[PDB]
DNA sequence: TGCGCTTCGCGCT
């Protein structure tokens, strides 16, 4: 239903040029029989809480926004689901939110987590930390690769036809921040 | 609000 703008997409999953908002494309499919049954109003995308200091609103970061909007994605504690996030920033640990997400995934057992992030957080200090508690609590943690790229244009972007355009250095960057979730995924 | 540059803003307007 709620398509997002091209300009915004390219400007903020640009793995390359960073940008001070986090956007968060979700989808949530349900597992049947051994197979992926796709769920298709559980598709949605939103951006962080803007930091507001003249209205004294410290701010709330894209993943905690999707927690909030859990309870209206009506997941059956029957069913069993996949959540997949393409987030613009990897999640921060600093401010609480890799504690969040962990404290939710050992709640709710029936939600499988998978995070593809555009782009690492390094400006938060124990953004290793998020990434390493992250995938320590269930969660898939991913780098954005063309694949990614192409399919959140395709699935979330208000494109009216056009392919999803590779910008220049997509590749490489994707490369580089793979070789470096690895190295903090080993450890 | 809109700008300019841009690491979940900041510092002008
Ligand atoms: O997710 P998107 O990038 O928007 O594109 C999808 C995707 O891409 P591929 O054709 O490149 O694989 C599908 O594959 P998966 O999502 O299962 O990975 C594919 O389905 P098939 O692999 O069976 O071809 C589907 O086509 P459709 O939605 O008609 O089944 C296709 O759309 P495009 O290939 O036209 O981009
Ligand atoms: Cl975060
Ligand atoms: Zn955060």
């Amino acid at each position: 239903r709620h398509l997002m703008d091209p300009h915004i997409f390219t400007s903020n999953f640009n793995n390359g040029i960073g940008r001070h908002k986090t956007y968060l494309c979700y989808e949530v499919e349900r597992l049947d029989n051994g197979t992926s049954v796709k769920m298709d109003q559980h598709r949605g995308f939103l951006h962080n809480q803007a930091k507001n200091l003249l209205c004294g609103f410290y701010g709330r970061h894209a993943a905690l926004r999707f927690l909030d909007l859990v309870p209206s994605l009506q997941l059956d504690p029957a069913q069993i689901y996949r959540v997949t996030w393409f987030i613009s920033w990897s999640p921060c640990f600093s401010w609480g939110c890799a504690g969040e997400v962990r404290a939710f995934l050992q709640e709710n057992t029936h939600v499988r987590l998978r995070i593809f992030a555009a782009r690492i957080y390094d400006y938060d200090p124990l953004y290793k930390e998020a990434l390493q508690m992250l995938r320590d609590a269930g969660a898939q943690v991913s780098i954005m690769t063309y694949d990614e790229f192409k399919h959140c244009w395709d699935t979330f972007v208000d494109h009216q036809g056009c392919p999803f355009q590779p910008w220049d250095g997509l590749d490489e960057h994707s490369q580089a921040l793979s070789g470096r979730l690895r190295a903090i995924l080993q450890n």
